[PDB]
């Protein structure tokens, strides 16, 4: 079995429930739904905003849709919005 990595970070969609933003401190936590490509369960997270997350208008206690991936020890979100 090849072990070689391009090591490319898979992004991975997910869907919760805003229960802070702190856009100084580049953190939203989220108690989110369980997340199978992962195996999390539900839990609440802190996920972090990068320059480049495509953000969009939310608030606590909006349910959201939002895409993130693990690089740098950190789950970086790529994008967020409020979600049905």
């Amino acid at each position: 079995m090849e072990t070689m990595s391009e090591a490319q970070p898979q992004v991975i969609s997910a869907t919760g429930v805003v229960k802070g933003i702190d856009l100084e401190s580049k953190k939203i936590t989220i108690h989110h739904d369980p997340i199978a490509a992962v195996n999390w369960p539900e839990m609440t997270m802190r996920f972090t905003i990068t320059p480049q997350t495509k953000m969009s208008e939310i608030k606590t206690g909006d349910k959201v849709a939002f895409n993130f991936v693990q690089q740098g020890n950190l789950s970086l979100l790529q994008d967020i919005k409020v979600s049905q």
